[PDB]
């Protein structure tokens, strides 16, 4: 025969000729089909529905099924650059601070007192002749007749005591300026998902046909 | 027959055998070509240049055509760690600051003055006899007869009055210290694209052929 | 003939039928085989095994070969949010500040001297008549006759110095305050790798039969 009993025919319609049958993977009576029985020994006739005809590669047994999947594939990608803004600080609080202690010390003055100690004395006077000598006489006093000095006397001292008036309130000032910090960031990743994509099935075109086989 | 009329043949010639026609989607005569007429009653052949043959699965009708697809899968992916580095923040500036008001004090003195105030007195001298007591004769000179004292007087004080010199002049210290803030950065993402792989087709190993029908 | 020679029959057997050879790659006896000449004008019959029948489309010829091979596609992804935290800056010192220099100044003061300076005189005294006026004279002295002043005498003034006693040891207090910054963070990214997903080859649902072709 010029198409063997047995091989899988592609058939356009719902309406299978006499003496052929759809292949679903049906028993069959190897004793009632002699030539069938030749093509499938099992006497099983293989379920052809959504299944393609591929010629049998070196490392697969003959009628052997095959899943369809993808074949090995990966992608490029990229992330987008995030921009993570400013940020403000905790705030830290200095408070008051003391200075040391210092400034002790002392002044010097000098100067002149005011003028007092205007004064007289008096002088006991004396009279009578007999006795003469050292005492001051009164003896004759009509008129005036000049006059002269005592001897010096005088010299002295005197101390001096005071508490000043209040003096020295005042303030400084003190320049702190300016100042930065750094801030180790470190490092970090993220998780990255990616999502599916395509059909149940893995598929090539195709047109859908009904596989029929000749049972004698 | 063996191989019935409508079944797909694929030729593997340009050459197409008379009696047989390519299967281009082309309408034929259903009354010259009746047994061609039974296996495609709407009188249309399939157009099966780049298609496939699949067997029909229940859900499909007989001839319906399919696309190529990728089945469902998804990949792993991963995003390398990102070293931030560091980061220095804005300057703050305290300036100049100006401290409290203080130092108000006075302070005591003492001592002795100069000793100063030697002197004499001037006293008036009388003459001539008549009158007698109190006052001071100058009546006989001639020769020194000894001396004699004045009666106590003299006693006094003074005011005093002074600026100082200048004095007081001094600075401190201040210990401010050292310090640190903290800060939150919070959270960031980044958006993923992943780029297209594959083919115009999704495709399977394949080897042309011409399907051709036959007619008769 | 209802399937013509040199058209690929699907055989599920491993045992061959008589009058046909598998589908190798072989080169055939062209004279032999005359009526698989026509079908096969090289001299060579195509090597079926691992291979799906494609109907010959426009721009490809009849016989050649096509790869598998993926459709173009891609896949959405994301990134998880990634939370940094909290970071600590770098500690600032600003050590220990020294004051602007001041307080400079004078105090003033007075008061009164103590009460000194009591005191007398000598007197020199003359006798002897033949000389008058002027001078002291003590002639005539045996009994007492009142007194009288000397003339007014003895203002002045002294001069004082002196160091005060220690004062002015004080301290201050400096409110500096609190502050925060601001840290601009800048931006960033990430290398993002896909990993491969498939398998060898692009498949779809199969079963494997032995392509065969009738010689004669
Ligand atoms: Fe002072
Ligand atoms: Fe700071
Ligand atoms: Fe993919
Ligand atoms: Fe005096
Ligand atoms: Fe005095
Ligand atoms: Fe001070
Ligand atoms: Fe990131």
């Amino acid at each position: 025969s010029s198409y063997p009993i047995g091989a899988p025919i592609p058939w356009p319609s719902d309406s299978v000729p006499a003496g052929f049958a759809l292949m679903e993977g049906q028993t069959f009576d190897k004793s009632a089909y002699p030539k069938l029985a030749v093509a499938y020994p099992s006497g099983v006739i293989p379920d052809m529905r959504g299944q393609t005809i591929k010629g049998k590669p070196s490392g697969r047994a003959v009628l052997s099924a095959e899943a369809d999947g993808v074949k090995a594939h990966s992608h490029s990608a990229s992330a987008s650059s995030t921009d993570l803004g400013t940020k403000t600080t905790s705030s830290f609080d200095y408070g008051t601070k003391g200075t040391n202690s210092t400034g002790g010390h002392t002044h010097s003055g000098s100067g002149s007192t005011s003028t007092n100690g205007e004064h007289s004395h008096y002088i006991e006077a004396w009279n009578g002749t007999g006795v003469g000598g050292n005492k001051m006489s009164s003896y004759a006093i009509s008129y005036r007749a000049g006059g002269s000095n005592t001897n010096a006397a005088g010299n002295h001292s005197h101390t001096f005591s005071f508490g000043t008036s209040s003096a020295g309130d005042h303030s400084h000032s003190v320049g702190i300026g300016a100042h930065t910090h750094t801030v180790a960031i470190g490092s970090h990743g993220h998780t990255i998902t990616v999502n599916s994509t395509g059909n149940t099935e893995n598929t090539v075109k195709n047109i859908a046909f009904n596989y029929i086989v000749r049972l004698a």
